[PDB]
């Protein structure tokens, strides 16, 4: 099928509420098709005489990270031109109630392996950003797979967005590359998002969100698309000691 699902009111209300919303069909099955057979080539599942994937951040690999690629459209330049692209842009500008000329945007590729164990922890994405400039922005996070609990789909505190950027730390903070977490989330305050396929979700550079291992057989692959605001000067910065500079 051709079809994709449409936004309405309640949609980004409940994006402006909550910092996080559900978009049960962002790309159409033809769609997905297509960005499934990209991240075939994208993500080479390669043998030695264990399998490692065929990218930078895994074939160069301590403990393990998660297959990742940052700005595909280098590698598929046929990805930003795409109708589920605009689509995107068009939901952001919604959403944030800025001119999609006004817009800066990337990619971003992730594949969780079968039986990937670990975890991206509670993190806000703004706690990755330099407190001296301020974006407004938000993620649009589109899943090629089913996407479960059980497979690792997204969990967000609703409202956090509203709080502030919390206290994070490097996972370890001799090996930053494997990102950050806070410890300040209350899990029991959480709330997952499972998506069908075409699926998205969208959330706010400052809302909390965390997803689980990958306890399936299956890979599951995600599109990130980013779209955010020129930065503003920010006159009293927040330390943010975990910066990674
Ligand atoms: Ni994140």
């Amino acid at each position: 099928m051709e079809v994709v699902g449409t936004i309405d009111h309640r949609d980004r209300e409940e994006f402006r509420s909550r910092g996080f919303a559900i978009l049960p069909q962002v790309a159409s099955e033809s769609e997905v098709a297509w960005l499934r057979q990209a991240y075939d080539r994208l993500f080479v599942r390669r043998a030695t005489p264990e399998d490692f994937y065929d990218i930078a951040g895994q074939r160069d690999r301590g403990p393990p990270l998660l297959p990742q690629i940052i700005k595909p459209e280098k590698y598929v330049p046929e990805l930003l031109d795409s109708p589920h692209f605009a689509r995107c842009r068009s939901i952001a500008s919604a959403f944030l109630d800025m001119a999609e000329e006004e817009l800066e945007f990337y990619g971003h590729a992730i594949l969780k392996p079968p039986r990937y164990g670990a975890p991206t922890p509670w993190h806000q994405d703004e706690a990755y950003m330099d407190p001296r400039w301020r974006r407004r922005g938000l993620s649009i996070w589109t899943t090629l797979d089913e996407a479960t609990v059980e497979s690792g789909c997204l969990h967000y505190l609703p409202g956090g967005h509203r709080g502030p950027v919390l206290p994070h730390h490097h996972i370890d903070n001799d090996d930053r590359i494997r990102g950050l977490m806070t410890d300040d989330v209350d899990p029991t305050s959480a709330v997952a998002c499972p998506l069908a396929p075409g699926g998205a979700v969208v959330h706010d550079f400052r809302t909390p969100h965390y997803a689980g291992p990958n306890l399936t057989d299956q890979p599951r692959r995600a599109y990130v698309l980013v779209f955010m605001s020129a930065p503003a000067e920010v006159a009293d910065p927040e330390p943010r000691p975990w910066m990674d500079w």
